[PDB]
C-alpha cells in the first residue's frame, strides 16, 4: 500500500530536519540575496578572511585552517548523520558490526550529497550560513589543499540541477545508508529489506512532489556514481596532507572512518 510509504516519507524528513539544523530550504532562503532577513557575510580572499571574526564566531597557515574547519565540519556531518540513522525504520535493529559498516561507507557519500544545498556555482554556505566563501578563493590556496573543494561543487552543480527538496533528500539519503554492498556486511539480506522499502517511498515521493519530471528516479539514482568517485578522489588528497604535512592532525572519528582503498 502505498498509503504506508507515505507515513515513512514523512517520518524520515522529520527526523531529518530534527537532526540537520541547516535544512535545503533554510539555504536557499541565505543564498537567494533576495530572503535579506538575515544575509551572508561573504569571504573572498585574505582581506575578507581576516574581516570575517569582527563579523561571525569563528603563525598557523591559512590553507590548513580552511581545511581543519572542512574536517571538524565533517565530524559534525557525521554525527548528525549517525543521528539520523538510528532514526531508520529496521537500522538500529541490524547487527553492530553492520551498523558501524554501513554508517563507515555511507557517510562521505551523505556530506557531499548534502553539501550540494550549501552549494552554488559561486562557493557554499560556512558556521550554519553565516558566512559564505567563494568558490575560487578556495581554488586559490596553495598549491595542494588547492583543489579539494573542486570535485564538490562539479558535482554539486550538476546535482541540484534536479531540484530536490528536503523531503526528496531524506528519503535519498536514507537509500545511501542502507546499501548492502558495502564491505563486510555480515547479514546484508535485512539490509536490502529495508532498502526495497526506502527505494519504494522514495520512488512514489518523487513521483507525487516532481510530477513533471519523468524518471527523476532513475536519474537520482545515476548520480550515486558520481558520490563514489568523490570519496575517493578525497581519500587520495587525504594521504598527500597525511606526509606533506606531517604536522597535521587528523580527528580520530574521520581517521577512523577512513580505512583506505
Ligand atoms: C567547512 C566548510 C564550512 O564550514 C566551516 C566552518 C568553519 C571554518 C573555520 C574553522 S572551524 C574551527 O574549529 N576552526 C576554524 O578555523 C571553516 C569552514 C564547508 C566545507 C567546505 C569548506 C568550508
Amino acid at each position: 500500500e502505498s498509503a504506508d510509504l507515505r507515513a515513512l516519507a514523512k517520518h524520515l524528513y522529520d527526523s531529518y530536519i530534527k537532526s540537520f539544523p541547516l535544512t535545503k530550504a533554510k539555504a536557499r532562503a541565505i543564498l537567494t540575496g533576495k530572503t535579506t532577513d538575515k544575509s551572508p557575510f561573504v569571504i573572498y580572499d585574505m582581506n575578507s578572511l581576516m574581516m570575517g571574526e569582527d563579523k561571525i564566531k569563528f603563525s598557523k597557515e591559512v590553507a590548513i585552517r580552511i581545511f581543519q574547519g572542512c574536517q571538524f565540519r565533517s565530524v559534525e556531518a557525521v554525527q548528525e548523520i549517525t543521528e539520523y540513522a538510528k532514526s531508520i525504520p529496521g537500522f538500529v535493529n541490524l547487527d553492530l558490526n553492520d551498523q558501524v559498516t554501513l554508517l563507515k561507507y555511507g557517510v562521505h557519500e551523505i556530506i557531499y550529497t548534502m553539501l550540494a544545498s550549501l552549494m552554488n556555482k559561486d562557493g557554499v554556505l560556512i558556521s550554519e550560513g553565516q558566512g559564505f566563501m567563494t568558490r575560487e578563493f578556495l581554488k586559490s590556496l596553495r598549491k595542494p589543499f588547492g583543489d579539494f573543494m573542486e570535485p564538490k561543487f562539479e558535482f554539486a552543480v550538476k546535482f541540484n540541477a534536479l531540484e530536490l527538496d528536503d523531503s526528496d533528500l531524506a528519503i535519498f539519503i536514507a537509500v545511501i545508508i542502507l546499501s548492502g554492498d558495502r564491505p563486510g556486511l555480515l547479514n546484508v539480506k535485512p539490509i536490502e529489506d529495508i532498502q526495497d522499502n526506502l527505494l519504494q517511498a522514495l520512488e512514489l515521493q518523487l513521483k507525487l512532489n516532481h510530477p513533471e519530471s519523468s524518471q527523476l528516479f532513475a536519474k537520482l539514482l545515476q548520480k550515486m556514481t558520481d558520490l563514489r568517485q568523490i570519496v575517493t578522489e578525497h581519500v587520495q588528497l587525504l594521504q598527500v596532507i597525511k606526509k606533506t604535512e606531517t604536522d597535521m592532525s587528523l580527528h580520530p572519528l574521520l581517521q577512523e572512518i577512513y580505512k583506505d582503498l
